[PDB]
DNA sequence: CATTAGA
DNA sequence: TCTAATG
């Protein structure tokens, strides 16, 4: 956690660069298990060799370790850190809709800067076009102060359209968070569950509504179960307009809300931990259900859930408000 | 790890 | 269809 820091840090730096600049999923996958193990290790790694004893720890990495322990640096990292080619791939990648694959290609053609991207908007698809458009806004955190007004809005329209719609703003904002990165609205409807052959309109009706009023300004992607857009709060009585914010709304078979709900609310650790527990407690939990476990090794049989509670009760635990789902 | 764009 | 990019 702090004893093997630099080591794992230098480790993940390296990996990352494999997978990103180079297309070496392998090496990258290397740096990572290593980084993974050294991470667990209970003692100050003193040299390559000590490290070396580890599983995943070959001579290659063990060797970086020495150089790093000897000199507080690393050439390869000093070298990658310099390399514009590589620096470029790192950056372009920040544009929403631009993965590595494309970052490389762009770079190839010679799109390295934000401006390059500009003079060449043509080479970019819708997503990237928008991603490039709202570059500054996407990078900004969402103050809860606004998180609230946004949540407010969405809530309203949903209701206005069908009264039977249930929506929850999941994520860290759900958990208290002072700021958030984007908005995650989970959604369902009675009329839609595990069997009932869809109702695409269900997602659609709502999107349209949000748009109608001008909350949603664009679309990154809209399918029959997951809409991925951009919104903005009515820019008041001027002098102050709002930043464009990423939004996602997904449809859910009412028969799986709460789990999904549970889940998306995190946190990553709270989840896992709860998760590990349901286990002992004789269960299983995934992004959609909670299955009683059986002796033969494994088992099925989706237990019925009406609220976050049920999940709780099942594995017999103390209902933890989102506030404290911290870990 | 599953959902969408695209080509 | 496969393959990329989000989450
Ligand atoms: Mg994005
Ligand atoms: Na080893
Ligand atoms: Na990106």
């Amino acid at each position: 956690e702090t004893l093997n820091g630099g080591i794992t840090d230098m480790l993940t730096e390296l990996a990352n660069f494999e997978k990103n600049v180079s297309q070496a999923i392998h090496k990258y996958n290397a740096y990572r298990k290593a980084a993974s193990v050294i991470a667990k290790y209970p003692h100050k790694i003193k040299s390559g060799a000590e490290a070396k004893k580890l599983p995943g720890v070959g001579t290659k990495i063990a060797e970086k370790i020495d150089e790093f322990l000897a000199t507080g640096k690393l050439r390869k990292l000093e070298k990658i850190r310099q390399d514009d080619t590589s620096s470029s791939i790192n950056f372009l990648t920040r544009v929403s809709g631009i993965g590595p694959s494309a970052a490389r290609k762009f770079v190839d053609e010679g799109i390295k800067t934000l401006e390059d991207l500009r003079k060449n908007e043509d080479k970019l698809n819708h997503h990237q076009r928008i991603g490039l458009k709202y570059f500054g806004d996407f990078e900004k955190r969402i103050p809860r102060e606004e998180m609230l007004q946004m949540q407010d809005i969405v809530l309203n329209e949903v209701k206005k359209v069908d009264s039977e719609y249930i929506a929850t703003v999941c994520g860290s904002f759900r958990r208290g968070a002072e700021s958030s990165g984007d908005m995650d609205v989970l959604l369902t409807h009675p009329s839609f569950t595990s069997e009932s052959t869809k109702q695409p309109k269900l997602l659609h009706q709502v999107v349209e509504q949000l748009q109608k009023v001008h909350f949603i300004t664009d679309t990154l992607s809209k399918g029959e179960t997951k809409f991925m857009g951009v919104c903005q709060l009515p820019s008041k009585n001027d002098e102050k307009e709002y930043p464009h914010r990423r939004i996602d709304i997904r449809l859910i078979p009412k028969d799986q809300y709460y789990c999904g709900v549970l889940y998306f609310t995190g946190s990553d650790i709270f989840n896992k931990n709860m998760r590990a527990h349901a286990l002992e407690k004789g269960f299983t939990i995934n992004e959609y259900t909670i299955r009683p476990l059986g002796v033969t090794g494994v088992a099925g049989e989706p237990l019925p859930v009406d609220s976050e509670k049920d999940i709780f009760d099942y594995i017999q635990w103390k209902y933890r408000e989102p506030k404290d789902r911290s870990e």
